[PDB]
């Protein structure tokens, strides 16, 4: 008598791109040149801080994610099951108050997910 998985979760994402990719093009900067192994370094490096509690999420989606998204905050509050892709969405309805999914790659990039509510 349990529901598979939330119906609807709060998750923050950042994105970090790489050179391989359909686009290589950030709002930050014009050609993204950094390798995946680039990306990797930067993608853990921000793990280990919303471990520790460095800085913040929300700061660190705002600023290091080449996508729009950083604009957006990098929260996109309450979100359904349709709304984001299916390596984002096993990820993020399986993390609890608290859990950090981590590096979600995909071919736009990779993902931080992190669960804010």
């Amino acid at each position: 008598g349990s529901h598979m998985e939330p119906a609807r979760v709060r998750c923050s994402h950042l994105l970090v791109k790489h050179s391989q990719s359909r686009r290589p093009s950030s709002w930050r900067q014009e050609k993204i040149t950094r390798t995946k192994e680039e990306a990797l370094e930067l993608i853990n490096g921000y793990i280990q801080k919303i471990k520790s509690g460095e800085e913040d999420f929300e700061s660190l989606a705002s600023q290091f994610s080449d996508c729009s998204s950083a604009k957006a905050r990098g929260d996109l509050g309450a979100f359904s099951r349709g709304q984001m892709q299916k390596p984002f969405e096993d990820a993020a309805f399986a993390l609890r108050t608290g859990e950090m999914s981590g590096p979600v790659f995909t071919d736009s990039g990779i993902h931080i997910i992190l669960r804010t509510e």
